[PDB]
């Protein structure tokens, strides 16, 4: 019998996950994407991945779309024809649910005409009104364009006279998904059946998070281990509350050495210390079974380093969970535990026993704080410079 | 440490669920409500209760409403009353989630527009599009206000430009939700947070099924045991596909025993055979542990009974599972195995032993076809007309 992990970050994204599932697909034969769209991309060696699973680059694994994921199907038919450029056989290892919910140009509309006062959201508002088109639909081209032209009328009439921005042309629209039926059909199946008859057959399976249960059609408890990627220290992209936000030439050194910098615009990502409340929380929502912390290299040479293990609200009420709200976060501070830093380098070590004594006991004190194991250990960008102290799939 | 358990039905509605999670509120210190809303209600002793949990008759148990049920303030200060008019402490053992989406006139209005080509959907898509006025908005009067006029502004354009139906007036919703912040006031909180802590502190807990992950705030691998609650012949409401159903004087038989018929309308139920292959989906959609099988009275005194252990469909394709596309029904024919039936009384039999050899080889069979035990067993529609052969708690 196999084993079934999922993977997730912990924190405000950019954890590290890419490189982190690109070494569990070695232990995996099933990959599978069950939520979200293609929103975030992972770079890899050829290209970068937005829907596509990167265990596509392993020979042996079969990559699943889960009903759960809403995709754009010609953002798909791109990333397959990109990989079979570069010589990948797709097509025999990808598969599709027929009930994905399609992202389309008025789904991306919506999005933009909202912004003014890509697309995910309204498809997802489609899905949950029981009016989205889907990937099956593909396959009753005449269904396919009722159902269309149908739901045009409504949304262009939104994009228009509420938004007073531009229709979308619906003879347009069925001129490109022309071709789509053809191009996705030898991949669509019945993925939730799929990942069971894996799971009979005692594969082990990686749950990719961009629900496992909704979005895969795969009940609670045949999941065996959830890892969260868990960075050494906090990032944020967006505004809002940060408590353990560092605005001094610490935070500048961690953003350097970290390069947190946006992919696109090249703006720094906010930075700062650990945060175990934040991550108390992750762990509760989850059921986290162990951590895979990361860019633990980025912290070499600080002289201290701090652990947020409390909040303290505006009445001095002390919190062990970040509020619901975020009218809480205003005058509300971080309590924290102080430890010496190390001044030896971390990078790419890969036996514990390598680290200094203030890492190990930097890690073991977060440990103790959260109350589950740190299973792995990332210390520098290479896919291998990782410490498995306990495999996910065991 | 105690456990956690969730309890659904595992087919079409109708599985007799309501008495099983009363009985086994006797060994939960806390009951979750996290999906749904006030659609289906439960009868019970003093009294029909759809949002609060019927765990609040037992006097030790803490109820929760979680941030996944969407709730009409209304409907639930209108059950909160009637249970206090009985004389029922609620205020103090009844919490909600903060997080909960409001379903308000306008989500009604928006339900019965479309349905003319209970106001749940349209709520559920509010929260979608990141736009639901919830609980915790009514705390914030200035903000609830400005939020309901500017989210009416737009539901009022598409019930009365779009679908040509009434509007739904500001100001009386204003007036008609004045006091709702300080009655619910005493009963709001994190809900998450106080799952945790009774996790923590070793407390039972149920999760009544009307997903737990999301819509509790309560991590898959927390999940102990999930109970199955399931009928020994099948029922369906609405139009379409029913495989095994049954038309004949054998169907208006198990009909009239099961009294299947329309708890409003009074309009009789389909019914049908036993289902495997409907019970193998949800088997595997929910990771159900175990199975309660509900109502084999009815059965009592048929000659024979059959179990759809297979479809064929229109190609004579023999399928283990349910087809995704309603399509594929059509043509579409059950395979069946043949049990002797039995004419002793199982009413309100509640030792094994005392069941008929052919009653117990109908059960044996079905753990078998299913691959997971029967724990539980309803003979009648008291309470504790019921076998526990495994406590879901245990
Ligand atoms: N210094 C350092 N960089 C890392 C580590 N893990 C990942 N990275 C880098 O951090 C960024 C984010 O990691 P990842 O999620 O794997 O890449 P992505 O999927 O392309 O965003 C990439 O530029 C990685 O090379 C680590 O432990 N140390
Ligand atoms: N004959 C029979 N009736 C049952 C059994 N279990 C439940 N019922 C009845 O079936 C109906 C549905 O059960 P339940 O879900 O407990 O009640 P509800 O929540 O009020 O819909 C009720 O009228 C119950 O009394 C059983 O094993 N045998
Ligand atoms: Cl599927
Ligand atoms: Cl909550
Ligand atoms: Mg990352
Ligand atoms: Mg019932």
């Amino acid at each position: 019998m196999g084993k079934n992990v999922v993977v997730l970050g912990t924190q405000w994204g950019d954890e590290g996950k890419g490189k982190i599932v690109d070494l569990l697909t070695q232990d995996a034969q099933v990959v599978v994407r069950y939520q979200g769209g293609h929103n975030a991309g992972h770079t890899l060696k050829i290209t970068v991945l937005r829907l596509i699973p990167s265990g596509m680059l392993r020979p042996n694994v079969t990559c699943y779309i889960a009903n759960g994921v809403v995709l754009s199907p010609q953002a798909l038919l791109s990333e397959i024809k990109e990989l079979e450029g570069n010589g990948i056989n797709v097509r025999e290892r990808l598969r599709i649910s027929l009930a994905c919910p399609l992202i389309l140009p008025y789904h991306i509309a919506l999005d933009k005409a909202r912004e003014t006062h890509r697309g995910i959201g309204p498809a997802y508002e489609d899905k949950v009104a029981r009016r989205a088109l889907r990937v099956g639909d593909l396959f009753h081209r005449d269904r396919f364009a009722n159902k269309l032209t149908e739901l045009l009328d409504y949304h262009n009439f939104v994009l228009t006279q509420y938004f007073k921005q531009p229709a979308v042309d619906l003879e347009s629209l069925l001129g490109e998904s022309l071709q789509w039926a053809e191009e996705l059909r030898p991949m669509v199946c019945d993925v939730s059946a799929c990942l069971h008859e894996h799971r009979k057959q005692g594969e082990n399976i990686l749950f990719e998070g961009a629900s496992v249960i909704n979005g895969a059609g795969f009940g609670p408890r045949y999941i065996d281990y959830v890892l969260g990627i868990t960075k050494a220290y906090t990032t944020r992209v967006g505004g809002g509350p940060f408590p353990t936000e560092l605005l001094d030439d610490v935070g500048k050194r961690i953003a350097e050495r970290g390069q947190e910098f946006g992919a696109v615009t090249g703006r720094p990502r906010r930075c700062g210390w650990f945060d175990a409340v934040l991550l108390k929380r992750s762990i509760e929502l989850n059921s986290i079974s162990g951590l895979c912390v990361t860019k633990l290299d980025v912290l070499d040479g600080l002289e201290v380093l701090r652990i947020a293990v409390a909040y303290k609200d505006r009445d001095g009420n002390i919190l062990s969970r970040p509020p619901l709200a975020a009218d809480d976060f205003n005058d509300l501070l971080p309590v924290y535990e102080e430890l010496p830093g190390w001044q030896e380098s971390t990078a790419d070590v890969t036996v514990m026993s390598d680290l200094p004594a203030n890492a190990r006991a930097y890690l073991k004190r977060i440990e103790e704080i959260l109350g589950i194991p740190i299973d792995m250990l990332s210390t520098g960008p290479e896919r291998d410079s990782t410490i498995t102290l306990r495999g996910p799939f065991l």
